[PDB]
């Protein structure tokens, strides 16, 4: 009686994320769709004691089934190391994942009628994505005592020099970098590949730099790969690609309606944080998804971390209001992706139902209370004004139940 | 019966900032101020003929007499090159007479209570600088056919090499750099000058990179010149001093209420432009300061270029509509800060007389044609909604008179 979902990659995560992961799969997925489920759990405990192999097993096993849904995870620190009592400082998960698949990652908010966002003239969505490192790119730096050269070489594999500075007087700091074209290829074939599957236009951005024989690089190789490989691709979908260097993309991006892809370049070391920032809206509604320059594999994956301080107020029995929106899109969007890569019209109809149903319910007045302080600010919220963890998953599911039992009329 | 103002390097410009520069000059400075004024015509076909030289004659000047005051120049192209028949391809004055002094670039918008800003939260200015080449710093760059391995090395010049990649198949781009503590050490004394001369507190904005060793050489350089060499100048000026990195700072400033300094940093190739970007308010309301580590030595500049459109409108006779304020301004602030090297109060009260006259008279209703567009939209302007290039000056000397003409009862 349920729904066939097919084959999906799922990775359990730490803290209260994990608790409200496991009231998701209990009162959202299972009851109306049966996976073919291949899970691995991604908690600290078990890292550890796989030494992160499991991480590793995660990363191939998407590779093999084009869909992974995961939760948000704990990088340690030194702190961590000594509260879990690691064996390592164990490096980061999604960094692990990425450098596997080789995607780039895209976020994104999720709008609400009621909710104000960081400028009020937008109405369509923004999708920003970075070009970071892995590869395939890499850098490195390092001081310099006093009075001397710095100088960049480059020994050719088959058979056979430049000059940076000749400084005499004062120490300073030296760095070099590299980035092969396989890295742009790939970022450029994302990018385009996320706009299709979005059906918004593609700006690129950049900068004006004194390094220009690598400025030109990425700009003929995003036009050529369009010109050749989705000119007409586009063409079909109304969308189109263009160019802009970022001063005048930021400005003219704050007077937009929205409603397009944003592939953001920086000529140097933009590094990819596991988490967004903070002040440019609520996190709980805010997503990313790793798209594969094929197409065709996919990671859905909260925009957030595992929200330590709830969980310390619930470890201590105390009330909480953790905001679940970012998780829920994961699971829609990598059913989505399952359902796209099948035909699975059903699948297609549940996850979008879903994903209706939670801004649904948000835009009819119940939210956490981070949303509800996102409208009146946190000096002024009451008790009354929000609901706590458990009674909005209850609402969710309530207002699920009534959807899917109204299309069956 | 006028002030004495003391000792001024002037640089005369081109086009229609040119014309501009002379009606300023004669309608508002020489009738209330007698000046020592070094002039050096920095305009293209006299550049030309010095080969540059006037150019460098006059950023020595500025280096003796500690004020300069400049107009818009070109920077010549190819279809420059053409148009006055160059020698050569001359480059930026900007960059020389920056190179020669030394300083840091600060550009601020001037505020009218009836001018929509970009965020409408914003009451008080934004002061913005970006630590750019010249030095001392400058960097390199070029193409990589094919497999082999890039290395960056460092030879002491005192009795005595790393690694960037080994990659195999795959062309690319490799890079390096070079940065003295120097041009870090000058950037830092510039921009606390800077917070100190305006009263405004200080931000540092930085990038979160993978250059560890390189990023935290900016912040110790900061943090230490300020703990000792400016920490009680900053107590008994009542203003702060505060590091952010910038995805925090650009949030953050978006829903402050500004007056604050801006010393942006981005670990890479910044550059200086000439001109600001366009989108982020009127161009004819933006100036720029050029100051240098030794807080004794500014040069003023409007933000903006020569205006060629405006003045192929005059030179077919056609009426147009030019924006003085930031020129105008260049020389405010040069007198000012001639006022505060000299103690002449009276050349500081007119300087800061002619200010408070150029804002009330657009918030009194009178403006170019940029500004009326800036209030309802260009689609929407009337020719009764501003006033030309010669009526606006004529508007502004006699509110000017009449200031003074008060402040003498
Ligand atoms: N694997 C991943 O994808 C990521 C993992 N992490 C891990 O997350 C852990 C904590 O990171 P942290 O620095 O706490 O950043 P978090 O995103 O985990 O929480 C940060 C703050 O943002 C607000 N917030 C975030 N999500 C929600 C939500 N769903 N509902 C309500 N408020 C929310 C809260 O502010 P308030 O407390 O004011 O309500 C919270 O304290 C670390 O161990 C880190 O390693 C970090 C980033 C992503
Ligand atoms: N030495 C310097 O400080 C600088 C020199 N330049 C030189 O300036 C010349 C032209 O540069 P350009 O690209 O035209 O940029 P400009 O700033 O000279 O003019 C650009 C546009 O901005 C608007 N604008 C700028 N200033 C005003 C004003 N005072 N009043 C009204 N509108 C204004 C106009 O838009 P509209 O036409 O829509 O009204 C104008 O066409 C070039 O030769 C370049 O080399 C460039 C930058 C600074
Ligand atoms: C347009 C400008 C105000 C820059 C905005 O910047 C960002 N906006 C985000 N959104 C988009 C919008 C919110 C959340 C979503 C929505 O409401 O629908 C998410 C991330 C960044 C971000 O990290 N931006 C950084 C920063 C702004 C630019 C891009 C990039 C790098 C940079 O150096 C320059 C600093
Ligand atoms: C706060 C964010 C919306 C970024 C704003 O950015 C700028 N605002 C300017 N102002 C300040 C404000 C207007 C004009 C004046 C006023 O109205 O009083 C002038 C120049 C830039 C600018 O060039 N910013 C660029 C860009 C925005 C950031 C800083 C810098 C580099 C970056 O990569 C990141 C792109």
């Amino acid at each position: 009686k349920k729904i066939s979902g097919g084959s999906v990659v799922e990775m359990q995560g730490d803290e209260m994320t994990r608790i409200i992961w496991e009231l998701i799969k209990e009162k959202l997925i299972f009851p109306y769709v049966e996976l073919d489920l291949h899970s691995y759990d991604l908690g600290i405990e078990n890292r550890d004691a796989t030494n992160d192999q499991v991480t590793k097993d995660a990363a191939e096993a998407i590779k093999k089934h084009n869909v992974g849904v995961k939760c948000a995870t704990i990088t340690p620190d030194a702190a961590r190391v000594e509260e879990f009592k690691l064996k390592q400082m164990w490096k980061s998960p999604n960094g692990t994942i990425r450098n596997i698949l080789g995607g780039t990652v895209f976020r994104e908010a999720i709008i609400c009628k009621n909710i104000p966002r960081l400028v009020s003239g937008w109405v369509k969505p923004i999708i920003i994505g970075h070009h970071a490192y892995g590869d395939q790119y890499r850098a490195t730096d390092f001081v310099v005592p006093g009075p001397g050269k710095v100088e960049i070489t480059y020994t050719p594999s088959d058979g056979t020099t430049y000059l940076v500075h000749n400084f005499e007087e004062g120490g300073g700091v030296a760095m070099g970098m590299y980035n092969q074209d396989k890295s742009i290829e790939d970022f450029a074939h994302s990018s385009f590949q996320m706009a299709l599957s979005k059906g918004w236009p593609l700006y690129l951005s950049t900068k004006n730099t004194i390094l220009k024989k690598y400025d030109g690089r990425f700009k003929d190789i995003f036009q050529e790969i369009y010109d050749k490989q989705y000119k007409s691709q586009f063409a079909a979908a109304a969308i189109w690609y263009e160019h802009r260097l970022i001063d005048d993309m930021v400005a003219q991006a704050m007077k937009s309606e929205g409603g397009f892809i944003w592939a953001c370049k920086n000529y140097d070391g933009d590094v990819q944080s596991d988490s967004v920032a903070q002040g440019y809206g609520s996190l709980g509604m805010m997503t990313s998804v790793l798209v594969c320059p094929d197409g065709k594999t996919v990671e859905a994956e909260a925009a957030h971390g595992t929200v330590t301080r709830h969980y310390r107020m619930y470890q201590k029995g105390q009330e909480t209001s953790t905001n679940p929106i970012a998780s829920i899109f994961a699971w829609t969007r990598g059913l989505a992706h399952r359902a796209k890569l099948d035909n699975n019209k059903e699948l297609a109809f549940f996850a979008n139902a879903l994903e209706e149903v939670s801004i649904e319910t948000i835009e009819a007045g119940f939210m956490t209370k981070d949303l509800a302080a996102c409208i009146k600010g946190l000096p002024n919220v009451q008790r009354s004004d929000y609901l706590n963890t458990f009674e909005f998953m209850d609402k969710l599911g309530e207002n699920l139940k009534i959807k899917l039992a109204q299309a069956k009329l």
